[PDB]
């Protein structure tokens, strides 16, 4: 089952992201269910929007939403959902919505799967526009879902991403 | 495994469906393999025929074709084969086939999913075109297949639906 | 050449739209080059969002951004950039941008092409989503273009939409 | 202008094909518009149904239906709608519509663009599955349009395709 | 699972396949996980490839570069990965790389799904641009990336490709 | 018609590419005629390859292929074969074909269309993975074809692309 996959070869350096959402794709919001490791829809987004990258989580972590961490995956072209790639984080978006504190980390592909992102280090050497398009995606997405909400709090750096990914690591583990 | 999804939150009223087939995609038919829970390809179809709604069917029911019942659900975007989408049903178009007795449910996202669908109650509230599509596929799209036959014998309203969800619920129980 | 196409066979109740973007497309904004007739990029849109419906223009009609007046227009598939399409206007967004005054029409499929937005006779009967999706696209999309902005100002009803079309009709016709 | 395409290289074995509808794609009818040359929606098709190969018209070309006669040109990957192929005609499939006599000629991309087609040389040599998708295709595609309707009456071979291209061709030279 | 689906109905004549890459998709080499059964991104391909065909492999296989044997399958439309398919052993293009002995098996959809390739018995049956495809594709699709190579050594026959199914069956079975 | 558009707002540091094939699109390799306008066939590539970026022309220009000077344009989401853009010339990769010499220019959204590329001043400032995959793209897509051929000789600067265009602006001039 992916809900049998590992948080990664190597947290916080090397981690596997499950991917639920293409990047660029139709407006379904995807969560795989926890107990049955299908993909369930969550909702029909609302708003005109999609995804600036590949969306999914860690396995094996815990936020504070109630579900895994949460991870923004560029790619030269859209994965599968329920499809899972090895990445490591390089920056986090902080943020908060209605179901709780929910960071946004951003891990590109490994070098393994490729060397198209070796150069990205930090969240310094993300794109600008990237950057830019996520933050305006989320502050924007649940604009028409009442109930839904968002506080975009601010980028951090890859240190940071890393801290999260090892706190939520912790999370789940004793929980 | 897809296998250990439920039938439902709160059958009939409250379902989940296995998507097998999205909507107006490429005519493959998929569909999901009961002791492995794997997406198998049954066949490749003959006629020029796509589904007008994604298609699949609820979890530990069975029909009298030897498989689980069987629903159409419209929605805004085509579904990915696999996933499982919550949903209210609305109506059931009658048949039978080659394989036996052989209901097609239509039900349609649930108002937590999208508000989108909250105002068809009832097998009226479906557009008078869809219900036409979909009655004029099932009479045609086993055509060109020697052995696969169809009849359809009209539509019926959410408490025949809802009557059919139930009884196919106790048919898998005890068998 | 595209530049050769009626405003309409029956202005302003029967109309032709010439479509520059899909529905639900990728974020490259086309629009048809005045004197070439050609499709052009107009640019590369920074937020990651899409267009709720197809989006075009009434040939030989002149808007106050100096451009052809623009229409929405909802299918059931999304058209494909350059094609034409008979519709039958319902509504209008009043919003002004950075090039000037700058009404957004809705039009449907004219009854000849379907007869599936036969019962939209006016702007109460559009969607209320789909109707709150485009006014937000609009209230959003220039968000991260610099020297691009947006007033959205309201709905108005198919005999506003109407008018607009007459008065832009005159317009572009001593101009 | 597409208006201004030759019938073909050397009619009727060497022709040029205008393409409307691509293979395997969404319902939407489009026909070049005679006088502007553009892609206009004719309508969106009612049954869920697909073009089984690129269709479109050979140029300078009239039938009895008052439009330029109409090809199936099969090929590896769907053509885009405007877009012009070179082929050679195989067989065809007669028949009659609402608009009056309106066969359907067969046309296999030309050597110069493929090697794949060379070994059709007759309709014969058409796949059984093809014909038989293409003449169920041109039974029902209309059930759903009332006023619009189909006599399908059967397959004939190359020089009956070439026969009706030439004659065609004389059509439109004093029409 | 996707790890419980049999190696076949009747190996090594009536096999199925596990999908992992579709036909002519984007280059995202795709590979089943061994111990979880998820779909896992390999590498983003460095040629601009793509496979010619479904791309997979035979569950309870075991081949020489320590994965189970691979398989091409061709069809109508492309495949979902992650899928599995019935089909018919017809050839096989032998080849190494760098992981070890690393055959190339090709298998048609089983007359039950379809009878579009009943006639392809052989190796001689394919297509000889099909096969000319697959030869240049796996000569070339490993150019880039430094310490993955290849190297091909010809077409072989639909019992040397059911041999190697065999062989490959007998070699899980004790490893 | 698009034989009508210009070369650019002012080469060669300002040009405008008429596209033929989008990038990563099927191999249906489209070329536009001359005298009509229009997009031909021209044929269907028998490699499994793609275009790495946007493929077109410079219009009014004539390379020694006896065809204008052939561009590659790299964006972030494929173009519209027959869409126009406006763009900035920086490298190109030297070859020659069976036609004759036949340089590739890269050329990148203009600044006005996009701020994505305007890091990219000069050749040594693309991807290396994509100058690598363009160039092993030219040197093996004609593999299969018989009697088509090529020679890359090596990427050369932007002034050197610049001075293409202007020789070729001046070729077609008095040609
Ligand atoms: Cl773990
Ligand atoms: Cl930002
Ligand atoms: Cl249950
Ligand atoms: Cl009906
Ligand atoms: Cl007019
Ligand atoms: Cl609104
Ligand atoms: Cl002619
Ligand atoms: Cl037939
Ligand atoms: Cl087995
Ligand atoms: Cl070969
Ligand atoms: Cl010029
Ligand atoms: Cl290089
Ligand atoms: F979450
Ligand atoms: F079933
Ligand atoms: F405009
Ligand atoms: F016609
Ligand atoms: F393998
Ligand atoms: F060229
Ligand atoms: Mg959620
Ligand atoms: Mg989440
Ligand atoms: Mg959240
Ligand atoms: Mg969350
Ligand atoms: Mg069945
Ligand atoms: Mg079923
Ligand atoms: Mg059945
Ligand atoms: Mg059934
Ligand atoms: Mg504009
Ligand atoms: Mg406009
Ligand atoms: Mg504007
Ligand atoms: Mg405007
Ligand atoms: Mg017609
Ligand atoms: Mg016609
Ligand atoms: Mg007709
Ligand atoms: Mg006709
Ligand atoms: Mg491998
Ligand atoms: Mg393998
Ligand atoms: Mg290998
Ligand atoms: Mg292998
Ligand atoms: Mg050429
Ligand atoms: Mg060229
Ligand atoms: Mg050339
Ligand atoms: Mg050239
Ligand atoms: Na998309
Ligand atoms: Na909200
Ligand atoms: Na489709
Ligand atoms: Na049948
Ligand atoms: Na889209
Ligand atoms: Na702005
Ligand atoms: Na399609
Ligand atoms: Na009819
Ligand atoms: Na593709
Ligand atoms: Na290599
Ligand atoms: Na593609
Ligand atoms: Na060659």
């Amino acid at each position: 089952s992916l809900l049998n996959v590992p948080a990664g070869k190597d947290l916080p350096e090397d981690i596997y992201v499950v991917i639920e959402i293409p990047a660029n794709a139709d407006p379904i919001k995807y969560e795989i269910d926890k107990e049955s490791g299908a993909l369930f829809v969550d909702r029909f987004m609302s708003t005109a929007m999609f995804y600036p990258c590949n969306y999914g989580y860690i396995n094996h972590t815990l936020s504070l939403d109630g579900d895994p961490v949460d991870v923004l995956v560029p790619t030269p072209y859209p994965l599968q959902p329920g499809s899972v790639t090895r990445c490591r984080p390089v920056g986090v978006l902080k943020m908060t919505d209605e179901a709780g504190e929910d960071a946004k980390l951003v891990a590109v592909p490994h070098s393994k799967l490729s060397k198209e992102y070796d150069h990205i280090k930090d969240v310094n050497d993300l794109p600008e526009l990237l950057k830019a398009q996520i933050a305006h995606f989320f502050e924007h997405y649940k604009d028409l879902e009442k109930g839904k909400w968002v506080k975009v709090e601010g980028w951090e750096n890859a240190e940071a991403a890393k801290a999260e990914i090892v706190a939520s690591f912790e999370r789940a583990k004793n929980k």
